[PDB]
């Protein structure tokens, strides 16, 4: 894939003349900061030149014993004063400059973002309604804060950091050439091999990356299927059969993960070799040029570093480019919306605004097709008039085009052909806001906004008084119930507040329209979702609302329409018939046909996690030794680098300056080789140690997950997705807290430990300065990581309130356009952004300082060392070689632990990722399905008995469900459970399945308490038939055979089960009869046919109990009767408990139980409970209507 982007010059629109100034000044700062370090290398060379000019004089030949001390040392004391005044001068200039760099760029970005948010949100509120039809709203809402966040990255400080790095790239290669061009051109001849070597691996590391996500996608698809279907898994006890499927597809991503683990460390050691190799080749050649008195030692050390600084400056500007390019990419999708102009402008002020509107409506030859499918036409040549004050009712079948009428009259769409007119004037010639202000809509499903009732009404009109709210509420028949609410009119409604009934919400929606006082009223299926009781009060409110207004209603439920003035019957976008109720009933057309049919913070320890990888201890031993060696190469380099410069800066005969240097020069390749080996071995032992640990933990987890009982899967935290996540990536991230953490610690110890030792003996005074400053500079890098993340939470949390407003407006956009309150949410959006704006303008002031005080404390400490270290050479207390042997042992070694710790996986994220694993493993359930003990008798009777069971769902222990529920079920007969809502009938199936235990009471099977039986054997002789049957992506034969696990199951056994389920006849005509793959790829079976499979699945087990829980939850009229044939067949000679909602099934049952509030109110046969004239008699009386 390749996504488009914006031109550079476009993207920086919305940048006023002040914003254009900050970026320019911010650059000139960034340029200075970029060159600031090259000058430190240039001075560093001139520093060693002063030391080298005397380093060999005073040693070989002794002119005087103490009159020569002053001679050479008073020369250095005057030369080293300037080099020290120079070093502090940079850190002072950095402190100023580094502030300007970050401050001015983040400021110019902030002023632009604030304009973008408002310009982008207003752009969305201005779009057409056909525009919302095509686009996915979910991405759009995230696009308001994700793409906007993506632009903010690539126009803030990240540009300042780019011009800083490029000012070093040119600033570095400049001083290299101008102080000595031969040695640089050597290095620039090998660096293409390094830029080549780096890119080739990133192509192979991205190769072994994307090969991995599609490798676990096979396993993770099994994880997502099971943990969503866990109720069927536990019910049929396939908790070991799903483990093998998940495991057999789990070794692929292990062997593949090693090919990354090897290659990932080759790419390091290969590129790390080429550093040490390019080190020798530049030092071997750089030393040959000082022997001949062409260069000094200062010239080599400047040019060699200043190239590597300027060369490594590329890699420091790579992500800052990608952020700027990602910012252009995200800015394209945004700026498209701002510059997109609609034909139906809800903000324009063009058309007329006619007063004293009578409401004469007309439709003239309307042809319309929704923008999703132009090819199909909904309306074709539709003509219709509506006289002022009259009510017209539109009726028809499906695909008729009724709801289009409401949507064309608000002008949410423009008709292709024809003309919609109000009072003889075309609708397209009047102003849109005034049009929708003179119209009130009453949609099918009523919407309420997360505010008070008063604000919900004030969205009808912002300037309404509280007296007018009371009147409009009274007219809507909503007053008396509002006064019964706790906080009267200030009661908080919406998603956030108390839930109101459906009939109550729609009456509020009326009051919004009534406040507008419209001349036209539109009702789009206003009472479809409401029941018979709530509809009656609303119709009185609507009939009141219609008085003196022209009205068009999209009417279902035809009885409400009989008193209407005129009816219109639709067939294929055309009105076929029109007249009064009596006329169309007489016509015996379309309308007559319709009327007559009606009438997360756990604490895991480091030692616990490490024990998980204990079964591969030999891999850990090698990685420790190997980690020590690579940790030893860093202080080794400090010697070999110092021993080189020690030759030409302490004194020696030119007879030995060749073999010493060439030795030390080729000792870098020795370090370079050993680097390549230790990386090739670090990722071969700790690498496999991590990829084994992933596979073994994903198995242990998914094993332990299925062990858990149902109350665990009932939790809100343990959702099927959050468990697949926990099983997918969290299971693998543990390895960053086992062997990787030992590779770190042994490398950090072997480096900084042995580096501390050496520097202490070679110079005990200077180290106490540096090892006192290293803690200071390391802390500063941490506090920036803190305040960068602690501020990331603060700003991103202040923005959700702004985002809640937007989310409320996008998710209900069709509403707000009808209320014409686009401007309101715009202001509400802007008012919410006033807080993060004024906060972010001081954020740049902060991060300007924290960036300056980090860089300045480094350059000042660079001067505090080479000032104090110079004082140690003047007093003859240490050699300049020992300075570099101290400095490049502590500093370059203290930098090494960061380059290590920053390369390894996130240890904090790894430990918490591991603590979640251990809980999921070490958790044993109240009901161990994997257990083996239990009575498990040879008694095949089937006497069920509940005795006073008391149960509360542990997810909600406050509510009760069952209180003293007792009931028996004799062998072979049927028991039916019925009741109102929240009675507890479905709990019986789950307690006999033993998904949960009861708090008190007991459940017996064949006179034996089920808590003593084996759980698998209990569920074995129970045949569950769930409401919505879960079918797995597999063939018919395997899905049915899943019922009875651990059986040979041959061809002969399969067909008998499908026969008795009444699918054999339907199957035999299907393509490839019983081998037909079922799932998303294969044939889609109807809801009734799926249930017969779940019945067939239960029949193969041959259980002596059958639980039927709300089966037949569908309207498949033909397939319905087929299911009941199969259901009656299964119950004939088995103990049966039925969760009854259909009144036809229960009449022939042997016994019935009416439950209410966990108590049996009455029980008996059908005829007895009918003659009881109690609760059960009330239920049968309802169907007589
Ligand atoms: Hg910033
Ligand atoms: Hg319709
Ligand atoms: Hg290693
Ligand atoms: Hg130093
Ligand atoms: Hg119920
Ligand atoms: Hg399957
Ligand atoms: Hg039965």
């Amino acid at each position: 894939e390749k996504k488009p982007a914006v031109s550079v010059l476009t993207m920086f629109r919305y940048a006023g003349w002040l914003d254009r100034l900050y970026m320019l000044v911010g650059t000139l700062a960034a340029i200075i900061h970029g060159v600031a370090l090259p000058l430190m290398m240039l001075i560093f060379g001139d520093m060693t030149d002063s030391f080298a000019s005397v380093g060999n004089v005073s040693k070989n030949s002794t002119n005087m014993s103490e009159a020569d001390k002053r001679a050479m040392f008073a020369k250095l004391e005057e030369e080293m004063t300037t080099y020290a005044y120079y070093y502090t001068g940079i850190g002072a200039g950095v402190l100023i400059v580094a502030y300007i760099q970050v401050s001015f760029w983040c400021l110019a970005a902030g002023r632009q973002i604030h304009k973008i948010r408002q310009k982008f949100f207003h752009a969305i509120m201005n779009q057409e309604i056909g525009w919302f039809d095509v686009h996915d709203v979910g991405e759009l809402n995230t696009r308001l804060t994700d793409d906007v966040s993506k632009i903010n990255e690539g126009i803030g400080d990240k540009i300042g950091m780019f011009f800083q790095a490029m000012a070093t790239f040119f600033g570095g290669f400049i001083i290299g050439f101008t102080r000595g061009w031969k040695l640089t051109l050597v290095i620039l001849a090998i660096s293409p091999v390094l830029g080549l070597s780096a890119g080739i691996w990133a192509k192979i590391l991205s190769s072994f990356t994307d090969k991995e996500l599609h490798a676990y996608a096979k396993a993770g698809a099994v994880a997502e299927e099971v943990l969503a279907a866990i109720r069927t898994v536990i019910a049929f006890g396939g908790q070991k059969k799903e483990l093998e499927r998940y495991n057999n597809n789990l070794e692929e991503a292990k062997r593949l993960g090693i090919k990354k683990a090897i290659t990932a460390n080759i790419s390091m050691g290969a590129a790390f070799l080429l550093i040490y190799a390019s080190y020798a080749l530049a030092f071997w050649y750089g030393t040959s040029l000082v022997i001949s008195k062409e260069y000094s030692i200062g010239q080599v050390l400047t040019v060699f570093f200043s190239v590597l600084i300027g060369a490594f400056s590329v890699g420091q500007a790579s992500p800052n480019i990608e952020a700027f390019a990602n910012a252009r990419g995200a800015a394209y999708e945004v700026f498209k919306i701002i510059d997109n102009k609609p034909s139906i402008d809800s903000f324009s002020k063009s058309g007329h605004k006619p007063d004293n509107i009578q409401g004469n409506l007309e439709f003239k030859n309307i042809h319309f097709s929704y923008p999703s499918r132009k090819e199909v036409q909904i309306l074709k040549g539709l003509n219709l008039k509506v006289k002022s004050g009259q009510t017209v009712a539109l009726v028809g079948n499906s695909g008729c085009g009724k709801s289009t009428t409401v949507q064309l009259m608000q002008r949410l769409y423009d008709p292709l052909d024809g003309m919609v007119s109000i009072d003889g004037q075309d609708i397209r010639t009047i102003n849109v806001r005034y049009l929708r202000e003179i119209i009130g809509v009453v949609s099918q499903e009523p919407v309420l906004f997360a505010t008070t009732i008063a604000e919900n009404i004030r969205y009808g009109r912002e300037d309404v008084t509280m007296d007018e709210i009371e009147k409009a509420v009274k007219e809507a028949n909503a007053y008396d119930f509002i006064m019964k609410l706790p906080h009267q009119f200030d009661t908080l409604v919406g998603e956030r507040g108390a839930q109101l009934s459906g009939g109550q919400k729609q009456r509020i929606a009326i009051a919004r329209a009534l406040v507008r006082n419209p001349k036209i009223l539109l009702l789009d299926q206003a009472t479809s979702a409401l029941d018979t009781e709530s509809e009656a009060v609303v119709q009185a409110a609507l009939d009141k609302a219609r008085e003196g207004r022209t009205t068009i209603v999209i009417a279902h439920r035809l009885s409400t329409v009989r008193n209407a003035d005129v009816i219109a019957g639709f067939d294929g976008g055309v009105i076929v018939e029109q007249g009064n109720h009596d006329e169309l009933m007489r016509e015996k057309g379309i309308y007559f046909k319709l009327v007559m049919t009606q009438t997360d913070v756990p604490p895991a320890s480091f030692w616990r996690i490490l024990k998980l990888n204990s079964t591969e201890w030999p891999y850990f031993v090698v990685g420790i030794f190997c980690a020590i060696i690579n940790g030893g190469l860093q202080p080794a380099f400090s010697v070999i680098f110092s021993k080189v410069v020690g030759v030409f800066t302490n004194g020696g005969p030119p007879e030995t300056q060749r073999q010493n240097s060439n030795l030390f020069s080729l000792l870098f390749l020795i370090l370079g080789i050993i680097s390549f080996i230790t990386f090739f071995l670090q990722g071969f032992t700790f690498g496999k140690a991590g990829e084994i640990l992933t596979k073994r933990l994903r198995y242990m987890v998914f094993k332990s997950m299925l062990r858990q009982d149902v109350s665990w899967f009932d939790d809100p935290k343990n959702t099927t997705g959050a468990l697949t996540t926990r099983l997918a990536n969290d299971a693998a991230q543990v390895k960053g807290a086992t062997g990787s953490r030992l590779a770190v610690i042994f490398q950090n110890i072997a480096n900084l430990g042995t580096g501390i030792i050496i520097s202490l003996i070679y110079g005990w005074q200077l180290t106490l300065l540096l090892l006192a400053i290293v803690p200071i500079i390391a802390i500063a890098g941490v506090v920036e990581m803190k305040m960068l993340s602690g501020q990331a939470l603060k700003d991103k949390k202040e923005l959700e309130g702004s985002g809640k407003i937007a989310t409320e407006a996008i998710e209900n956009f069709r509403t707000v356009v009808s209320l014409t309150r686009e401007q309101k949410f715009e202001t509400m959006y802007a008012q919410s952004l006033q807080i993060p704006y004024r906060n972010a303008m001081k954020k740049a002031h902060v991060f300007g300082i924290t960036f300056s005080f980090t860089q300045a404390m480094m350059y000042f400490s660079y001067a505090a060392c080479f000032r104090f270290g110079a004082y140690l050479v003047t007093q003859q207390l240490m050699t300049f070689e020992n300075v570099l042997l101290v400095f490049s042992a502590i500093v370059f070694g203290a930098m090494a632990v960061g380059q290590v710790s920053s390369f390894a996986p996130d240890y904090a994220k790894a430990t918490v990722s591991a603590s979640h694993i251990i809980r999921i493993i070490e958790k044993t359930p109240e009901i161990d399905s994997y257990s083996t003990q239990g009575l498990k008798p040879n008694m095949l009777e089937g006497n069920v008995q509940f005795s006073g069971v008391v149960f509360n769902y542990p997810t909600r222990p406050s509510i009760p469900v069952l209180q003293g529920l007792s009931l028996e079920v004799k062998k072979g007969q049927t028991l039916a459970l019925v009741g109102s809502s929240g009675c507890g009938k479905s709990t019986v199936v789950q307690l006999l399945e033993r998904f949960y235990d009861p708090m008190a009471g007991s459940v017996f099977l064949d006179g034996k308490e089920i808590k003593q039986l084996n759980v698998q054997w209990l569920r074995a002789q129970l045949g569950i038939v769930s409401q919505e049957p879960i079918l797995f992506d597999c063939s018919i034969a395997e899905n049915i055979a899943y019922g009875d696990n651990s059986r040979v199951v041959s061809y002969e056994e399969i067909v008998r089960a499908a026969k008795e389920a009444n699918i054999h006849q339907f199957i035999d005509s299907l393509p490839d009869k019983y081998n037909t793959r079922v799932g998303d790829k294969g044939t889609q079976l109807s809801g009734g046919q799926k249930q017969r499979i779940a019945i067939a699945r239960a029949l193969v087990r041959q259980p002596h109990i059958l639980l039927l829980d709300q089966a037949t939850s569908a309207l498949d009229t033909e397939s319905e009767k087929v299911v009941q044939e199969a259901l009656d067949k299964a119950r004939e000679g088995r103990t049966c408990i039925v969760i009854a909602h259909r009144l036809s099934t229960i009449q022939n049952a042997d016994l019935i139980v009416v439950i209410q509030n966990g108590k049996v109110k009455e029980h008996g046969t059908h005829q007895q409970l009918l003659a009881q004239k109690g609760i059960y008699f009330s239920m049968v009386s309802v169907q007589a209507g």
